[PDB]
């Protein structure tokens, strides 16, 4: 049996769960399968890398290049500009999610735009990232070496950048083999100066979009049928949706911010909801158990 | 420039090369390119694990379940006359290259079959591969460790088990992102029990049909057009038939045994051979000018 009383990462103030005993049977099926039938579905911007750190805000990968000595004052204006038009209208409480697609993409394209426009260059993302603020969650080493030790397939989904998004997880030793990252990838040019983004859009809104699109992974992972989900918005509970098949599936979700506003939703939608948590110890406790 | 007499690791007597003005071009041609256009394909028996230790002869991948726990004296008997008989067809100076493929083939079905047979199970792996004498070539951490560091693209291309293999490179904390494993993977039945194997054989002739069939693979490594490749056998020198273009290839070939028979035919056809060596210095450190 599962017992969440018993366990005392469950028993800090963060640890919020509308349902326990469904909980409990879902971290059951979990155990059950053991590592044979386990993959890991994740965001990763402030779900595997933090929020916040000696009172100071975290960088995202965006802000990793927003920050760097490689771009302008003037362009991180702009940028901030940016964020606070569009940032409204993602926090808007009126609008539809499907409303609110058009000004995600324009948001991600203007803002990709002026960076484009900074001129960034492949060969200085390590140094960048190097001498960056950013930050993985207490407890990565572990969550990372755990599921490389027992092959556990990880399927990082982020709306992010994806050379920065790698660039940390390789400085921070945890990118194995098991770890499959699916994200906004820049495209370089004869110089590998960056010129554009491969592919189609990664937004906050469209993962649905995403996971259907990666037929060709889960579909190599049929028996993998446990899943744990990890994210830090209502749009990263699409993440799940191209799985082949689903026996039981945990959700996990950070509430990092705007925790009275959206606590009731985040508790309604997740399964366990991690108010303003920087650590990966509940998720690690779950992983002890079943691997 | 590049000055093989300039390099200690170069100096050592395995080191035999019929050509030094060539592979001193072929590594300026790799320095030239740097990371952007690197990429690497090798074997893993003999190649990246060492032939002997201690006086003592290492295991190939298929070695380490032939000597464990779950698999009889008698079925090792049976396995050890398969070799017997198949290895002289293997090493027949008389035969053509073509008419031992349907031999090869006849050999790893019959010693698959042979274990398929001693019940195998997908859990035992990692105590099994723990406790068995496979070792890495001296260097090994250097050499995983710079090309992760540089995301260096890695094809460990492999007629051993994969499984197997990948256990081996896992526990050694070497089995990074930038490592893609193209061998024989077993095929558990309802129970994670090996019941056979997956795909086409791969076996120490015909690399050539493999390499062609993982066009997916190397299509999206189209700049990476500088290729360091290493490999055991003559089979091995096929393994980069599969690359979608060749600005500069340098192939490393380990001739571990049968020296004398060999050597002339090695230093024809390998840029670089290494003769009765276990460390992967040489190669280090032309990723050390590289990187």
């Amino acid at each position: 049996a599962v017992h969440l009383k018993m366990m005392p990462e469950f028993q800090k103030s963060s640890v919020r769960i509308k349902n326990p005993t469904r909980v409990e049977e879902i971290i059951c099926g979990l155990i059950k399968g053991g590592a044979a039938k386990l993959q890991i579905i994740t965001d990763f911007d402030m779900t595997l890398s933090r929020f916040s750190y000696n009172g100071k805000r975290c960088p995202t990968c965006h802000n990793i290049i927003d920050n760097c000595k490689l771009v302008t004052d003037e362009c991180r204006r702009k940028l901030l500009q940016l964020k606070e038009q569009y940032y409204a209208i993602e926090v808007d409480p009126v609008l539809t999610v499907e409303e609110k697609f058009p000004y995600m993409v324009e948001w991600y394209t203007k803002s990709h735009g002026l960076l484009i426009e900074q001129g960034i260059p492949k060969a200085k993302l390590k140094e960048i990232v190097a001498d960056s603020d950013v930050m993985l969650k207490e407890g990565y080493e572990n969550f990372f070496g755990k599921l490389q030790q027992h092959g556990i397939p990880v399927f990082i989904f982020s709306a992010g950048i994806g050379d920065v998004l790698e660039e940390v997880i390789r400085q921070a030793g945890v990118y194995h083999s098991n770890v499959k990252v699916v994200s906004n990838f820049m495209d370089f040019d004869e110089n590998g100066v960056l010129k554009g983004f491969k592919g189609e859009l990664i937004h906050v809104f469209n993962k649905h979009d995403g996971a259907l699109k990666n037929t060709d992974y889960f579909s190599q992972l049929k028996d993998n049928s446990n899943i744990i989900l990890l994210g830090d918005s209502q749009g990263d509970l699409r993440m799940a949706d191209g799985v082949a098949n689903v026996e039981h599936i945990l959700k996990i979700g950070y509430l990092n911010d705007r925790v009275d506003e959206l606590l009731e939703k985040y508790m309604d939608s997740y399964d366990i909801v991690l108010v303003k948590e920087e650590s990966l110890e509940v998720v690690n406790s779950i992983l002890q158990k079943t691997l």
